[PDB]
Parts: structure tokens; C-alpha cells; sequence
């Protein structure tokens, strides 16, 4: 019992020491490689130092994990014996602070990473040399993300294990609890690791003299944010797990209304997130918007943006659509109109996020556009900016359709269980308020839109363009206009929900 939680205590206190010697052994590697690179007067040998000094940071970042993974597999280990379960849950106590530290070490190799390539860049004098670079720190930092990623994986397999142990109901939340904070926080390590990285390529921008590689910095900064967001979506996959196999143990229904409360949570972090790299992702191509010349280069960078954005919208209603079906899993194990009443809220509360998420989005493709009219000129090449512009508002509202029927989907089944009266009419008011804070979202991205092909008209002189310009704004508010009736006839199939499970 306590002879084998003070064995694991031991074993994670190691594995926190060996991490403090694993990004030890990274800062002295950093300093070498930036004395040589002081120092060493050539271009192809800033390029090599650089290379083998990514590596050996790749190679500490899966050495971190060789260290996780034993460590967990260990704590798994103990879990098996035990009986107690006031000593499960001091074991789920220490594989979090295991976890929490291994993403601070790997956070902390990334950093001297971040910190090497900067270095690379000063000493490189040519263009092709400052590209190499960024392509090789891209390399770094999507193996950050990969081994965040495998320690929630192994966390959240540690959590799994112990709640299969658990026979009291309190450890369980409390073993949720602890493991929902992790992929939180995970969740923020990876959103600081992307702004390191999205800097960096700033600073290689303004060493950039050629057009051509301002381009190649813009898709090596497009493929780290889809790396971005797909690494989030991982940890948000990670925490749906972990959430329906924390109900499969969950005692009663004030711990499962609990269980997805916390969950939901999860879900709003990644929304966070995830907004918070595609403004970060738009920046520096503001910033490549700023120094490029040429406009086959213009549009290049824009084009690059909005499938950012666009995939971000999907990615968005991939982590709704994830928290949604757990939700319709929750009302499945509750027996009480008050608990299933209460997951409602909390799936109405999961969908305003997604919402004011993909405005987030919107206001960010905005803002890069007009950018991008202003880094252009010529009506035409203005034209196809405004033409990428509305691709990206018409996947606004796709994408807000699809939050409005995922949530009309689970008051339909909160209602099919819901056995009492105030019950079937309180999920049918907090339904149908989504349904005004979806049109007040759909209404919100089509002002915003308004002001773009207002902006690209004034800098507009070629009659032909205006009928182009013209026909977008017709098929943007054809969008809307369908968006807003495919949202009422959410509304209509769910008022006539409340009338058939209702006296």
C-alpha cells in the first residue's frame, strides 16, 4: 500500500531530476553551437552547425519520452496491486506532476531550439541560407508537438487504468480532475511552442531580401499551424477518452453531469487555442504581406491564409462534433431529469464557444485580407482577394450550421429521456437561444464581410472588376440568407419536439 506509493513517489522525483538534466544537457548544447556559430566564417557550415544541433534537440525530445514512457508504464504497474483507492488516487496525483513536467522539459528544448535558429539566422548571410533554417526549426517543433501529444496519450492511459481500480465515487472526479488540467495544459504548451516558432519566421522575414522566400516562409508557416492544429485536435481526442471512460466508473449522476462539465472545459481550451494560432498564423503573414513586391507573390501568401483558416474551421467542428457525441453518451447514464437538464447547458454552453471560435476565425481572415488589398494593386488581383475572402465566410457559416445541428441533435435525445414537464419546455428555451446566437454570429460575419468589399471597391477602377466584385457580394449574401434558413429550420424540428414529449 504505502510501501509501493512511496516507490512511485521515489520513481517520478528520478524522472523530474533526469528531465532537469535532459534540457541541462540542451542549454549547454545551444551555447556550443552558437560559439561556433559566432565564430565559424562560412554559409554552408551555419547551415550544418544548425542541422546536427536541430537533431541532437529532436533526439532529447524523444529521449524525454523514453523517460515518460517507462515512468508511466511503471505507474500503471502499482495500480494493478493496491487496494486502496484513498492510494489510487495519490498514484493519479503523481503521474500528473510526472506529465506536467515532461511537457516543461519538452517546452524547454524547444525554447533552445527557438533560441539556436535565431542564432543561425544572424550568421547567414544568403536568402536560401535563412530558409533552410526555418524549414529545419519546423522540423524541431512538429516533434515538440508530437511527443506533447504521446505524454497526454500515456497520461491519459495512466487515468484509465486507475478508474477501472476506482470503486469510490470522489476519486474518480478527482482522477478526471487531475487529468483534464494535464491536456490543458499540454493544450498550452502547444499554443507557446506555436508562437515561438510563428516569431522566429518574423525574424527570418526581416533578413529576407527576395520575394521567393518570403513565400516559402509564408508555407512553412502554414504547414506548422496545420501541425498546430492538428496536434490540438489529438489532445482534444485525448480528452474525449478519458472523459467516456471516467463515466463507464461513474457512481451517480451528479458525477457524470460533473464529468462533463470538466470536459466541456477541455473543449473551450482548444477553441482557445486553436483561435489564438490562426491570429498568430495571420501575423506573419501580415508580415510577409507588408515586405512582398510583387503580387504573384501577394496572392500567394493570402490564398495560404484562408485555407488556414478554413481548415481551422473544420478542425473547430471536428472538437464540437467530438464533445457532442460524449455529451449524447452522458444522457444515456442519467437517470434524472435534473442531471440531464443540466447536460443540456453544457452542451448549449459548448456550442456558443464553437460559435464565438469561428468569429474569432472570421475577424482574423478579415483583417488578413485587408491586408492583402492593401499589399495589392490592380483591381483584378484585388478581385481574387475578395473571391478567397467569401470562400472563407461561406465555410463560417457551413460550419455554424453544422454547431446548430450537432446541438438540436442532443436536445432531441435530452428530450426523448427528459420524463417531465418543466423538463421538456427549459431544454426547448435554452435551444432556441443558440438558434438567435447563431443568426447574431452569421449576422456579425456578414458586417465584417460587408466592410471588405467596401475597402476592395474603393481601391477599384476597372468597370469590369466592379461587375466581379459584384457578383461576390451577391453570392455572399446568398450564403448568408441560406445559412439563416438552414438555423431556423433547426429551430422548426426542435419546436416540434417539446410539442410530441410534451402535454
Amino acid at each position: 500500500d504505502k510501501e509501493i506509493v512511496e516507490e512511485v513517489r521515489k520513481l517520478v522525483e528520478e524522472a523530474k531530476k533526469r528531465n532537469e538534466e535532459s534540457n541541462e544537457e540542451v542549454k549547454k548544447l545551444v551555447e556550443e553551437a552558437e560559439e561556433a556559430l559566432k565564430k565559424a566564417k562560412g554559409e554552408e557550415e551555419v547551415l550544418k552547425i544548425a542541422k546536427e544541433a536541430f537533431e541532437l534537440a529532436i533526439e532529447a525530445a524523444k529521449r524525454n519520452l523514453k523517460v515518460a514512457k517507462e515512468a508511466f508504464e511503471l505507474v500503471i504497474e502499482a495500480i494493478k496491486a493496491i487496494t486502496d483507492d484513498e492510494a489510487v488516487l495519490r498514484l493519479a496525483e503523481l503521474a500528473a506532476e510526472l506529465a506536467k513536467s515532461q511537457l516543461e522539459s519538452l517546452l524547454k528544448i524547444a525554447e533552445a531550439a527557438m533560441r539556436l535558429a535565431a542564432s543561425a539566422i544572424k550568421a547567414a548571410k544568403g536568402d536560401e541560407a535563412i530558409v533552410e533554417i526555418v524549414r529545419l526549426l519546423v522540423e524541431v517543433a512538429e516533434e515538440i508537438n508530437k511527443a506533447s501529444n504521446a505524454v497526454v496519450k500515456f497520461l491519459v492511459e495512466v487515468a484509465k487504468e486507475a478508474l477501472k481500480v476506482a470503486k469510490g465515487e470522489e476519486v474518480v472526479l478527482e482522477i478526471a480532475r487531475l487529468a483534464f488540467e494535464l491536456a490543458i495544459e499540454a493544450a498550452k504548451i502547444n499554443l507557446e511552442v506555436a508562437r515561438l516558432a510563428f516569431e522566429l519566421v518574423i525574424t527570418a522575414i526581416e533578413a529576407i531580401t527576395d520575394d521567393e522566400a518570403v513565400l516559402r516562409l509564408a508555407k512553412l508557416a502554414a504547414e506548422l499551424a496545420k501541425s498546430q492544429l492538428e496536434s490540438l485536435l489529438n489532445i482534444a481526442e485525448a480528452a474525449m477518452e478519458l472523459a467516456a471512460s471516467a463515466i463507464k466508473a461513474a457512481k451517480g449522476d451528479e458525477a457524470i453531469v460533473e464529468i462533463v462539465r470538466l470536459l466541456v472545459e477541455v473543449a473551450k481550451e482548444i477553441n482557445k487555442a486553436s483561435n489564438a494560432v490562426v491570429e498568430f498564423l495571420v501575423e506573419v503573414a501580415e508580415e510577409a504581406l507588408r515586405v512582398a513586391k510583387g503580387e504573384e507573390v501577394v496572392l500567394e501568401i493570402a490564398r495560404l491564409a484562408f485555407e488556414l483558416a478554413i481548415e481551422a474551421a473544420r478542425i473547430n467542428l471536428e472538437v464540437a462534433r467530438l464533445a457532442f457525441e460524449l455529451v449524447i453518451t452522458a444522457i444515456e447514464a442519467i437517470t434524472d431529469d435534473e442531471a440531464v437538464l443540466k447536460l443540456a447547458e453544457l452542451a448549449a454552453e459548448l456550442a456558443k464557444s464553437q460559435l464565438e471560435s469561428l468569429l474569432r476565425i472570421a475577424e482574423a481572415a478579415m483583417r488578413l485580407a485587408a491586408s492583402a488589398i492593401k499589399a495589392a494593386k490592380g483591381d483584378e488581383a484585388i478581385v481574387e482577394i475578395v473571391r478567397l475572402l467569401v470562400e472563407v465566410a461561406e465555410e463560417i457559416n457551413k460550419a455554424s450550421n453544422a454547431v446548430v445541428e450537432f446541438l438540436v441533435e442532443v436536445a432531441e435525445e435530452a428530450l426523448r429521456v427528459a420524463k417531465g414537464e418543466e423538463v421538456v419546455e427549459e431544454i426547448a428555451k435554452l435551444a432556441k437561444e443558440l438558434a438567435d446566437e447563431a443568426a447574431k454570429i452569421n449576422e456579425e460575419v456578414a458586417k465584417l464581410a460587408e466592410e471588405l468589399v467596401k475597402t476592395a471597391e474603393e481601391a477599384i477602377t476597372d468597370d469590369e472588376a466592379r461587375k466581379k466584385l459584384r457578383e461576390l457580394a451577391k453570392k455572399l449574401r446568398k450564403s448568408q440568407e441560406e445559412s439563416k434558413k438552414r438555423i431556423k429550420e433547426a429551430a422548426e424540428k426542435l419546436e416540434a419536439s417539446a410539442r410530441k414529449a410534451a402535454k
